[PDB]
């Protein structure tokens, strides 16, 4: 086949509907389903799929106790069909590890997972479900790249990595693959002041990414690619409608090259569209904890420090567990124009559930569509009482 | 490959043999086997599979408990292989809601859930396993469509919708689509006065669909669709054999263009295959309650109002509980002639046992045969005590 | 691709090599194990795979108990991949039943199931997955089949079926099916005074059956067929070495045209290799009951009543317990010669192990080596006193 | 397709890096994961699998009880997904046996599984997923293999048995496969004094093979066959680097054509890459039992009597138990040379860990790197109390 070109526009986003959801902790009460975090979603030409890393237990099985832990030995990246709970005998495993990326150029799928202690961590990079290439740590502080899938453009895969602190300034990369190969690797330029966990997407023979701030900032930073010039740029959402979490309330402008202040050394995985006056961005409802998610329409949210929201649309209520959040589009469907999706992690367990030992997830997820849909809510469902 | 074509007739029904049994409860008394509801049969060019909506848990698992509820976030349409049991490893889900219908088109899979609220549910339609297009509800009062297999002719696969009232007038919608796509839709014309959970078969450029009049009819409505034309009529099944649940006993005068009286604000989603001479009626054996289900040749059903049975099959004995029924047909077998195929849910649990505090089904099918066989009876096979 | 001829001899049978072996009773003692009984081999042009009859639940789930009974509307035949045992996730579901056969024709796969009351039993005949032909019963008691796998010839396979009697004269036809259509059937001919359980194979352009005589006879009959006439003959296998069970001890005359007397209205499936001085007998070990298996080298056993063995090979120890035995061969491997197999179930629980209440079998199978190899012994494996 | 042939040189190895991992103990905790021992891992052109030697039993399950033993009637070759843990629903089983190899050759894979008594074993040698050729034992004495897989050129694969003492002088043979079929066999040459559990790959149309010594050496035999010519030689490797367990600790001068002594009758399989300047050696870290694992870099090991190391990577912690380690390579990925890559069994339970009944395994594997990569280390990482 041929590698995928990003040709087409974003669809006018005007309301989400339900694109996947897998109940794992609710099944995994009675079934043999992997304990994971940090889930995404990615498209092959002809498949859409969940991925995770998984923790090497099942929930009910004893190991899941300690899986609060985000770094063991015992991690993988492994994928399974989209709406099925990861099961111990559904889920293939991509590579080992506990950071990842992937995303399918069309031909085959890239698939990175970093492994190792901190001090000493490496990137193995997969193509075609061989390994082609290996990145070792540059900074000795745990490398680490975006937990949700990556975006290829004529067989250029764009991927961001940070190693060093998670609490002042590290060394962020932008790496771009071909067939798994290193094509080139430029150092994070423009005013973003620390980057985590982008989230990221294509059109038009661009790709955008908006990732985690963990240092000063509770505004996202943005990473625009350019995957044919191979450059890049960044900022932050300009925004007064703030999107980390946790996060202060609300101001009236926000900050477009400096992050904005008032929470420390946090933050969580996110994403959103910046489309002019198709923009849309995800948050969690609270400003304190990882509960509720929504969408809001916000017109040109990444360049005017102005902006507030003129629709939006609740994912998950305020009472339910939330979590990362990424996006993802199907490059392979049908139509003149990509439709934009997202999955919402639902994080059940520690620390917020303590009377459990273990944490693990389920997946929610949504596409957007042109029609003004009614709502609903999508919470994980399961009764932590089952457990004990 | 081709958009398959009605171009056969019926082949003609003298009894009935045993097609496909699932056993589901059985086995999930000890194996993890999901909770369903509303299950029905599709066939693909090149398999046929059993597809129903789970509960997002196994009949084991602590979740189990509340499934007699219809609509909630953890239900999707999921399939698997014909004759296994739905289990958490070997089911594929279709799409994410409480109320369904899916049918192949010859190139394509489409299929459509509906979920949501009551008051704000909206339908999304895929295609090739991709989504397509979304319906908002129009009435706010439960959106909700057929529960069985949608039949195509040429690419348009026509799928009835009703939103509104249970109990009362309601907003009939058919809806023809093509790859996914809305090519039109019209309300519901003819005389059928409440039209829900439609069972359709296809012959000779013609669509046939019985349905449940939830109001006050306990004889079945009739629509009949032009898929060329896109063009349909309505009424009931004339014959005084009445076929819902429940319903009055058996009249010697029924009723074409209204509602048969007796029973108010209930009924069964079942089917017919109404072919003049060669017509036969499903139906349970009780006038009570969801229990037996018998086969009966009457016919010309359709157009005589005295019509009576000729000939008859004992599907389910009295003594065995069953439930939903509905109409499906492989449309890509070998032969002149269309073989007639059903299905029958056999409900177990609550409301009608509860000594277990679950609801779940499994499946027992048949199709037509030329000759005159002997006959059996079907049903689940589980011992609630065991589950106790 | 094209249909399958029988163009070759019998490879010469010095010994015989383990070829598959489930280990389904020693696995569901703890994993989710489907209970079986009569169980078989069969080929496709590109894979072999186990075959047998389900009871619709697992070994460990409580629907286990009663399993020791035969025909029930919860059983099927399924199949699995070769040497893993049958779960409930690994099972594919042929048709719904209590009496089957099924074989491969080159082209596609026929399989036949019989279901029913004792007196209305009826066939179902599917090809290519789909079902084509139905044969209600003839003589009102237990219309039943080979319980082993049929073999076809330029796309004619015949298939023998008993209907009557278990302890006295019955009615025995021979079907001969081309792409599930009934081409011809025919009463039995011959000697053969009273016809079970077939076990057939074929070579240059003739197909072999060695049965069960239920009613008067310890000897075999032997039925040969010309799939090209579509005629047949039979009679019992000459050779005083008796194979049936239970059994009288070994004459030095056999019988050829009338059974050997000694045990009444009982018997066990079984098979031979009739292929002149290449000839091999399989029986179990004991005279009173299924236990052990051996193989004889028995020089012209079907038309010498006075031939003794040569040669042997014990498969299972007399310490063990065996089952019903049956013939197959892998008519698309490389070579000039078909490699004769075969299989044996080895039935555990009761009625001989009544600790448990529950009735199933593992597998082994054997293929013929032109080596003159070591010989081991096969038994089931599990311990009784694991499953209380 | 083609056979495949060994053009290429081994890739520069800098470093390993993680490659699969399937943390069976773990998951096997609470899933039903099959106990196995003899691990090891091949490639297809399409795909790359693991190996071991199922015990006919899962972990959970209470036929783990006595699987320290190595030879049963239950034992059987099975493969699984790469990274998946080996269940009973997601393995497959390749032949029935005891000890056994297997390889791809570009267009279908041969496997070898021995069984039998100790003094009557037999050879069954598949190709294509067929029995093709079987071999009985010539010295009566536990007829055994490699526990890893064979390397083929232009369609010859050759493979190392050895019948006989496992103390003293036994009868080693090089057998030679093309589709299955035996073109030749010799007896073993050259200075090697006793030979098992060959871990072999190939290069530049030569195969290497690194054995074990069990009689008098703690050096390992290494086996060099031209599989064009289809002879051999046999030495030991020369390096005072000792890699056999137990083992004395290393002198200052090896020895080349005779075992070095300090312990007898025991030893562990191992592998080694034997490459000029690009040597590595595998062992155990410790010299008295089966734990840890490290890599080390000993230029000309082979040739070289004095040869110490310059470089090494710690693959297991000494705190950890280990176990067998051999060697492959995908010879089907891309790029101008072979990457050399190998796994470590990690074995858990008895003898070392006799709180349990059982012993089991799971598996690490690495693949080399031109890149200096940091070092973790990889444990079992399951918890023994948990399964009291
Ligand atoms: C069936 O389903 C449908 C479809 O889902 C349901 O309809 C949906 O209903 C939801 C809920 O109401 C709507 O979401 C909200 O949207 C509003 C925005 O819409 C309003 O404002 C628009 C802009 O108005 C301004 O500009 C125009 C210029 O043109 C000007 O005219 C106007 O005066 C004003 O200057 C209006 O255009 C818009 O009107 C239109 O839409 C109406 C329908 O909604 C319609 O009736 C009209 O005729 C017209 O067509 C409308 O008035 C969002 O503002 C809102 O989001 C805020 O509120 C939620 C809480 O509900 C909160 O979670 C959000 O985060 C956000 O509030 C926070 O952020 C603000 C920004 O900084 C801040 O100002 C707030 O104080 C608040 O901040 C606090 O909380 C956050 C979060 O914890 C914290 O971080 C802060 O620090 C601080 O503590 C909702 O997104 C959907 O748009 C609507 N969809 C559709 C298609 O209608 C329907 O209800 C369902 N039916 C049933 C029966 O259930
Ligand atoms: C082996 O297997 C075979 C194959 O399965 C078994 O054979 C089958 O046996 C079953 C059971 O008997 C049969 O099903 C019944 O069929 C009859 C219809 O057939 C009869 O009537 C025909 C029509 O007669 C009328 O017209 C002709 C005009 O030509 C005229 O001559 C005649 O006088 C009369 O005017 C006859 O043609 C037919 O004869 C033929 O077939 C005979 C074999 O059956 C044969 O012997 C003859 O020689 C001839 O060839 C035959 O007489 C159905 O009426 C019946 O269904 C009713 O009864 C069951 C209870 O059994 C009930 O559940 C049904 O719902 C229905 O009864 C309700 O509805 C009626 C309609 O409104 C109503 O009038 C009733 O009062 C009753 O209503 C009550 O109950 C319902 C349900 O709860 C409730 O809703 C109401 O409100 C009310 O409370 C059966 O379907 C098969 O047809 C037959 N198949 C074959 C191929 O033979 C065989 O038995 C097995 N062997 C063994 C050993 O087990
Ligand atoms: C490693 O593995 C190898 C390979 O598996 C092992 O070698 C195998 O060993 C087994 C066990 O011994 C052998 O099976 C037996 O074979 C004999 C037949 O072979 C003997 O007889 C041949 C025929 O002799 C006659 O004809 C020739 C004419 O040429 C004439 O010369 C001769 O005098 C006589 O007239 C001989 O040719 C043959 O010799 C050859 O082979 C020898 C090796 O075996 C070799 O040493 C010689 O040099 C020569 O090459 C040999 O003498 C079968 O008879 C026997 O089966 C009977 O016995 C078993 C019990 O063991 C029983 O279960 C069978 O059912 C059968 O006995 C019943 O049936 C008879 C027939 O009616 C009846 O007469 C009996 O009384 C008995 O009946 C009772 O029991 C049954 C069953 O319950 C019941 O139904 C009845 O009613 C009644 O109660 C075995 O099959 C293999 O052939 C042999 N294979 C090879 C390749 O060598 C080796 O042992 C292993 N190594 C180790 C260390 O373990
Ligand atoms: C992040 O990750 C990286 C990458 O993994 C980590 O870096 C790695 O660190 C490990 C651990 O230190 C290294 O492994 C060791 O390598 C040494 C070999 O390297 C040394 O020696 C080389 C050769 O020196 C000789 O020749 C040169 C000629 O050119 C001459 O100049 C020199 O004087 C001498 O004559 C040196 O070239 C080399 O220097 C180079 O590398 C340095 C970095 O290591 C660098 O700083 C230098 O500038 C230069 O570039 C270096 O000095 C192995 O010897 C060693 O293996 C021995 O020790 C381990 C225990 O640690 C033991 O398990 C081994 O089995 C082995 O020791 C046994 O065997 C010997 C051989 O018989 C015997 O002599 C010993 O006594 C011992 O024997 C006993 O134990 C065994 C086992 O139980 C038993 O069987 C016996 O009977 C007996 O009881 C290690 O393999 C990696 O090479 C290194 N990798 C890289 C790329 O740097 C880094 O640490 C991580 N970072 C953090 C923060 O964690
Ligand atoms: C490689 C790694 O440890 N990733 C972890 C990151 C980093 O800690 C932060 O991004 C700070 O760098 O955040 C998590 O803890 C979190 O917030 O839920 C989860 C994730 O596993
Ligand atoms: C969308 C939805 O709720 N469907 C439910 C329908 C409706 O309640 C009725 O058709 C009245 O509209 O009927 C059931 O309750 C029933 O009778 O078993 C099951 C089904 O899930
Ligand atoms: C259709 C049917 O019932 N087959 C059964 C047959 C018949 O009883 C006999 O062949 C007599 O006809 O034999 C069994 O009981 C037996 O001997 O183990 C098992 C089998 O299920
Ligand atoms: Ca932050
Ligand atoms: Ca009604
Ligand atoms: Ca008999
Ligand atoms: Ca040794």
């Amino acid at each position: 086949r041929n590698f995928n070109n990003l040709t087409k526009g974003l669809c006018t986003i005007n309301s989400w509907h339900i694109y996947g959801k897998d109940n794992a902790v609710r099944i995994g009460e009675s079934s043999d389903v992997l304990v994971t975090r940090e889930p995404y979603v990615s498209c092959d030409p002809d498949e859409c799929r969940f991925y995770a890393l998984s923790q090497g237990t099942t929930i009910r099985g004893k190991h899941s106790n300690g899986t609060i832990h985000d770094r063991s030995q015992y991690r993988a990246l492994i994928s399974w069909p989209l709406s099925s709970p990861p099961t111990v005998y559904n889920s293939r495993v991509e590579c080992i590890g506990w950071s990842s990326t992937s995303c399918h150029d069309g031909k085959s799928r890239m698939s990175i997972c970093i492994s190792g202690p901190n001090n000493n961590a490496s990137a193995v990079v997969w193509y075609n479900r061989r390994p082609v290439a290996e990145i070792n740590t540059w900074a000795r502080n745990i490398l680490r790249t975006q937990e949700s899938e990556c975006v290829c453009h004529n067989g250029v895969c764009p991927v961001v990595f940070t190693d060093g602190s998670a609490t002042g300034p590290a060394d962020t990369r932008i790496y771009y693959f071909k067939e798994g190969k290193i094509l080139k690797w430029e150092s994070l330029t423009g005013t973003a002041k620390h980057i985590e966990e982008c989230s990221c997407y294509g059109e038009r023979t661009g790709i955008t990414c908006t990732c985690r701030d963990n240092w000063q900032g509770s505004n996202r930073p943005v990473i625009q690619i350019d995957p044919v010039a191979m450059t890049h740029t960044s900022q932050y959402i300009c925004s007064p409608v703030l999107t980390d979490n946790p996060r202060p309330n609300d101001p009236n402008i926000g900050k477009c090259n400096d992050p904005y202040p008032g929470n420390n050394n946090n933050g969580v995985k996110g994403f959103s569209y910046l489309d002019g006056a198709n923009t849309w961005l995800g948050r969690t409802i609270s400003t304190a904890s990882r509960s509720g998610y929504e969408m809001l329409k916000v017109p040109n949210a990444l360049t005017d420090d102005r902006s507030k929201p003129i629709q939006g649309q609740t994912i998950v209520l305020n009472a339910d567990w939330s979590g990362y959040s990424g996006s993802f589009m199907d490059y392979w469907a049908e139509g003149d124009c990509y439709r934009a999706c997202f999955y919402v992690e639902l994080i059940r367990g520690r620390p917020k559930e303590d009377k459990v030992w273990w944490t693990s997830n389920s997946i929610v997820s949504m596409c957007s569509s042109t029609e003004f849909l009614g709502q609903w809510n999508w919470p994980d469902g399961a009764k932590i009482e089952y457990f004990l």
